[PDB]
């Protein structure tokens, strides 16, 4: 009843088909990786980056968590960021939200009293919600959900950009761009939400919060 | 400069092909998910559970982090576990490690003084390594790398079974199986390193460390 | 070289004096505790709640961290909160900040690129600062340092009231008050910066940010 | 009923008494701190470092948490460590456990299934327990409790020593010692458990786990 056979057989079939189509498909990545992309996205079973962009092994390094959240104080996510930017030298960071995201719904409707770890974890979503409350007032449930997904994509794009890892990379002239994308599970389609950010100049143009003010706040003091 | 167009063309072409084959491929998961697997594996760019098991949207809920580590005190991993076991009622947890894993190499060689967050992050791999000194000392750096991989997988499976989430699911008679599997980037195949675990008895048989003593420790006192 | 003898002499001399004064000073708390206060304040070496409130062993349960920060996703602070509210049934939570706090200075001036863990840790202070730009921009670096302190205290009080722990205690009618106080290392005095908060109504009156909307956000939708 | 008056009045009385005894007691630390000690200890209301060593403001920088736990992946504790060692340049680190510690009891007797954050948090204690299970088998409840306190003091002393912050400090010849102490709440007395550790040489002599093996594991590979 709890038996892995269908899955190993499926992996078997999959590996032959790929090895037939091309002889070096697997062996060329046997002993290193040089991906050009880090993807950060939701753990949601409908959203598989390698599958949805049709990539081959070695192309995209992946963080997936509930809500596609990025925070300087989550060492799980930050270590995906530091290792890829500093050691593997990836060139592009994809931050991907999706519609129908359960975390973003929970972020709207759950009472903070709710027990367990998921409720602790989605605190970041409540913080995006509260900052943008005027954009969400008097929308319909389904409408506010959709807006919450998009607002969350933008906040997280901001946190990637404001992260020590990225700020440092840019400061030593390493090329690195950050992309805000969103996925529709019901159609299989990706849409670009935020045009490429390649440094501070771009972020000043594309982000609604002010990255420059965030990085250089003390210049405003007398 | 850093345009996403080729990724977007590839996604559109992919989404098209899939829906032409099966017209409800996407639409049937437009408004919910009911995966049966939670998968915990490595952020590594050569290891996509969706594509190596050939699964479709809505089948596997995925956590990916550096070194496929499971810890009670990582809210990021733990909320994936809580949400999939308590809300989505998944049935199987695949804990997957892989040969040539950079995190298991670093855990063998880096000096704890090393700066940055990946070094903090991989302390769990040092702890598994230290407990297992006698199985690793004196192997070639290469044989020990492969041994570290396997030991880590086994340690993480124990962490899954010992977690508050899996423990509470079991105690209330919710069916839930845990699996240790390892993947070879050079061949695209998955071996089952540890046979299915469905509760406390299976665990006594299948794991080197003692889960019953861990959970009911006060019984070995007086 | 680095002998502890003078600390040990001082401890023995102290313990002696106290028990000579009151012979059950220690022995009455030998086997349990029943403090009425949880105190959350700064790791700073000039701020000891026990001695500035002149309290004896068994009266105040203490969390101290860099910048007196309270977050749902810090298991270290949260377990102090959970254990004291749910197991010891404390009655009052003192959230205490202090002038000349290094963490609130760093949060004003450091560039997010700065290396190391204190910089990650103090992201919460940047977030309070960014929300409050209009109260800080253009003050002298010194007036703004003092303003940051107060704003942080107020933010942390809100975090305490908004936490799952305090929310659940309140909803089950457990009496629990939250207090904002700030301390002046130069004078040894404590001012009460925010008046007692004992539940949702007091909070509506006493805090700038909106706790009711935060907790019952889905009501402002349709 | 929820009223801070007794406490402010008490702080008032305390501040005058100290200002009378010495005119510069407070004012000498108004605008900086130069403590020689970081103390890491339990949040338990019976254990107040400034009070128990009879210290004046500015003498001891303090982390307090449930169980006096030190972990590379807790940024609360690590940021107390990094800021004090790197910025303030403290000379001595005190790691203090105490008997009758509730965390260490919970670490022995709780089942992992237990809900809430404290149970997540004390996972470190279960990990010390399991590693030392042979030392705890067939002792009486009260006996195993006492032993668990002492074992935990030694593990945490080890984690301070093995931490990136300390390893790095020692590696650039910064003087820094680490001390394992324990406190008896029922007597007010401290006892030195582990003699001063000032570098690797000392740790090889005083610690039961092998710090050198932990730091230089790869030297053992062929
Ligand atoms: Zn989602
Ligand atoms: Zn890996
Ligand atoms: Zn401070
Ligand atoms: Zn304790």
């Amino acid at each position: 009843t709890a038996d892995l056979s269908p899955l190993l057989e499926a992996n078997r079939k999959w590996a032959d088909e790929c090895a037939a189509k091309d002889s070096t498909y697997f062996s060329k990545v046997a002993g290193s990786q040089a991906p050009e992309y880090l993807y950060i996205g939701c753990a949601d079973s409908r959203v598989s980056p390698a599958q949805l962009f049709n990539m081959a092994p070695g192309e995209v390094f992946v963080q997936r968590n509930v809500g596609n959240l990025v925070s300087n104080k989550d060492l799980n996510c930050m270590s995906c960021l530091e290792y890829t930017v500093d050691h593997l030298k990836i060139k592009h960071i994809l931050v991907c939200g999706h519609y129908n995201c359960g975390a973003c719904k929970a972020g709207l409707v759950w009472h903070p009293k709710t027990a367990g770890v998921t409720n602790l974890w989605i605190s970041d979503v409540r913080e995006v919600r509260d900052k943008n409350a005027a954009k969400l007032h008097g929308l319909s449930a389904d409408d506010a959900w959709d807006k919450m997904v998009e607002l969350n994509v933008e906040a997280q794009v901001f946190n990637v950009c404001a992260s020590p890892i990225v700020q440092a990379a840019w400061a030593r002239g390493q090329p690195l761009s950050v992309h805000g994308i969103v996925y529709t599970p019901g159609t299989g389609l990706v849409k670009e939400l935020i045009k490429p950010i390649t440094g501070m100049e771009d972020a000043g143009a594309l982000l609604r919060a002010d990255l420059k003010q965030h990085c250089f706040f003390s210049e405003s003091l007398a």
